[PDB]
């Protein structure tokens, strides 16, 4: 099965800087035939529910600020915000949706610094 | 946006008994040209990310137990936790993949009486 480990575990940014959040997979996730690489981003803040924010590894969900963006192909990925904003504190994760069991990273805190 | 609402928001259960939680969604996940719900159950711990436990509404994802499953269709769906083991306490979410911006329910919290 497909493991992801991201990359730090604790991520201080000071506000307006870019922040960079790293997802490796043990596995590639890019299928040959469509091009397309099945890993999605998600932000989780405490009490609420995670939201989706990149999928196809660099397509913007409906409805997030364009600061956030997603790269990467086969086995690393990463996710940018290109300013930082103080409502951008919270924990993000990748998925990947390329074979079940579907898995997610452990996750990356980010806080401002 | 189609918008999920589960309930309840938390409820305590006996070890052994059965837990039912329900999730509602604004607009039908059901895709009328195949048949499939696009709504699937999560589940989920303090400090770790969430874990599928069911797909297309009813399809239980490998390696998780018997004990869960999915039933509903349209726009009303149901999680059962039959024979509540101290382990599936947890926060529970349903989330639909049916249009974009995909989305989760606020999460249902599962404790021990």
């Amino acid at each position: 099965d497909i493991v992801l480990t991201q990359s730090p575990d604790s991520l201080a940014v000071s506000l307006g800087e870019r922040a960079t959040i790293n997802c490796k997979s043990s596995q590639s996730v890019l299928d040959s035939s469509n091009s397309k690489n099945y890993l999605a981003w998600y932000q989780q803040k405490p009490g609420q529910p995670p939201k989706l924010l990149i999928y196809w590894a660099s397509t913007r969900e409906s409805g997030v600020p364009d600061r956030f963006s997603g790269s990467g192909s086969g086995t690393d990925f990463t996710l940018t915000i290109s300013s930082l904003q103080a409502e951008d504190v919270a924990v993000y994760y990748c998925q990947q949706y390329y074979s079940h069991p579907y898995s997610f990273g452990q996750g990356t805190k980010l806080e401002i610094k």
